């Protein structure tokens, strides 16, 4: 199984006081991301095209460029697993993480994009999710999530090896708009928010509640 606790090892910059510097940055740390990052760099690619096909179909908030759209098109893509597991173990050996552009874009796309709203949502996995007793909880890596308990509990998410999250998220950005599958009524959860209240239900459920926004471990680390 796997632990779920403050996520005390994840690359969780927020960006606080170097937006404009990294939207200056991030172009270079992109072209850096993808030489080394053959996954990231097809994956990217294939997702700019994506994205100059919605783009026309609606208006995006002031500051909300081609970087941030294509991200948000990109996780939905394959590249999820490798971008969570990279940010994930970040503090392990920050020397070889190659999304530092990735990191930035779809963390402010995500913050360009939410607004005061929380929600309801569900998070089906295949693994086992054991709470450790930390006090709080903090996804670390972005995650995604469904307004719909019924598209979290399909077999496409989940099994009985797994954990369903029931989640109430205020900082997680409804992406319908973004994903390769509009079924999905896809939520998008930083994984810096901070779940202050925690309770497991059973062998597979866990009750996330008391959602709130803290600061993270690391900030402006590549600015």
């Amino acid at each position: 199984p796997l632990m779920l606790d403050t996520a005390p090892n994840a690359f969780d910059d927020q960006y606080e006081g170097c937006v404009n510097k990294m939207e200056e940055k991030a172009p270079l740390l992109l072209q850096e991301d993808f030489n080394m990052n053959a996954k990231l760099k097809v994956a990217w690619e294939e997702a700019k095209k994506r994205w100059n096909n919605i783009k026309p179909s609606r208006s995006y908030p002031k500051g909300f460029n081609d970087f941030h759209g294509t991200a948000l098109v990109a996780y939905t893509g394959s590249i999820a697993v490798d971008f969570n597991r990279a940010v994930r173990e970040f503090k392990e050996n920050p020397g070889q993480f190659h999304y530092k552009a990735f990191h930035y874009y779809l963390t402010r796309a995500l913050q360009l994009l939410s607004n005061g709203d929380c929600h309801s949502v569900y998070r089906g996995t295949k693994t086992r999710f054991h709470y450790t007793g930390a006090g709080s909880v903090r996804f670390g890596q972005f995650t995604s999530s469904s307004l719909s308990k019924k598209v979290a509990q399909s077999q496409e998410f989940f099994s009985d090896h797994g954990t369903l999250f029931i989640i109430k998220t205020c900082l997680g950005v409804y992406i319908k708009e973004f994903s390769f599958r509009p079924d999905q009524e896809e939520v998008l959860i930083p994984g810096y928010e901070v779940y202050q209240k925690v309770r497991t239900q059973g062998y597979n459920e866990i009750f996330l509640d008391s959602p709130k926004r803290k600061k993270s471990n690391y900030n402006c680390l590549y600015s």
